[PDB]
């Protein structure tokens, strides 16, 4: 199969690929969730949700493994690392709860509303739902063992944030010799608009390929 | 010690920290080297070389370990991976040498000028010179082993490019629980201006801290 992409088309087998949906939780796409409370812009994720819905529908009907990532931790944040971890000092959710104790133990807390997958996106039997404790899905998880168990060597990325969890996971997969593609209209960045453009440029130029949902489904149609 | 930085200052012990000089080879910083040949603007790297030497002097005087990265491979590029590796398809050196066969074996190749550390930056006994096969210094190398073996938990980054090998290595350091700092004026991006700004933003916002050489040296003086 050929997927049209920048900087050039690639060939791949959908039965030996995975559609990875990164962090499509209320924290990352819903007004009132973590990213919004922490000052990031979330007002435009409605098309992103729908675009992933279309892509998931196309990927499952082609025999592609769907992996859903849920980022976050136990509600006491033992899994976020204590003061000894950079993630304690960097996490903008932790920072946000330190400034607003009313939200303590709610942001990115397993079991909470912030943690839930957004209503529109409902995994189905045979999908994999993966929790992860840091930005990249390859560190501290069985993701790599899962893909190699199935001979998967091509990865298609969707989700949020383009420049944070999507890019780091794609970057790390490249280092583990995976071929990674991002569908640009099924992502949203965390930061200013230039953060979207910059993460796409890094991927296309150095680490993977950039395509789009419409092209993706059209490539899967046969 | 305290180091002033964005988004806030951090504390660290120089004797339990490393300064990392990423890829300060002719390929990345010299006219007529790899990046230049591939169409990246390399005309403004001269101040980067001067600011790194300033940083190296201060760091060694403080007991901080110096690590030099040299990116590249055997002249046959066996180590860059064959066509089954995404590095074969994404390496812009490999791409450039496939468009200008006269350069085959010349870019990023062990024993070649392109691969040599620039004339201005001379590793001293006591430093570690580390070869790496891929963008991130933390894959396929003993870098992590080396830092752990010394109780090293803080990393100060300099080098080229800010968005590629520098940021990749800092990001993976973060997933390995390293506190990573980048000195913004001792780095230079591969790509347009947003590539520098975005790399600084992503580090400062999600992965680490941003300072500069003047600050860094002042912090080490006592």
């Amino acid at each position: 199969t050929t997927l049209t992409a920048r900087p050039e088309a690639i060939t791949f087998d959908p039965q030996q690929s995975a559609l990875i949906v990164v962090n499509m939780q209320n924290a990352y796409a819903t007004p009132g969730g973590y990213l919004d409370l922490a000052g990031f812009d979330v007002s435009t994720t409605r098309p992103v949700i729908a675009n992933i819905q279309t892509a998931v529908t196309a990927a499952r009907a082609a025999g592609m493994l769907i992996i859903w990532f849920q980022n976050g931790w136990d509600e006491q944040y033992v899994e976020a690392g204590g003061p000894g971890s950079p993630n304690f000092h960097k996490s903008n959710a932790l920072k946000t709860m330190r400034k607003q104790p009313q939200l303590q133990g709610k942001l990115l807390a397993k079991g909470s509303w912030d943690y839930q997958l957004v209503d529109e996106l409902v995994p189905q039997p045979g999908d994999i739902v993966l929790p992860k404790p840091r930005y990249s899905g390859f560190f501290n998880t069985p993701l790599d063992s899962i893909l190699r168990s199935r001979g998967i060597r091509h990865l298609v990325f969707t989700g949020i944030a383009t420049n944070v969890c999507v890019e780091s996971t794609l970057r790390d997969g490249f280092f583990l010799e995976y071929f990674g593609v991002v569908l640009e209209d099924a992502t949203h960045q965390a930061g200013p608009k230039f953060a979207q453009k910059a993460a796409l440029f890094n991927i296309e130029t150095f680490f993977g390929w950039v395509s789009d949902v419409e092209t993706f489904c059209d490539a899967l149609s046969p």
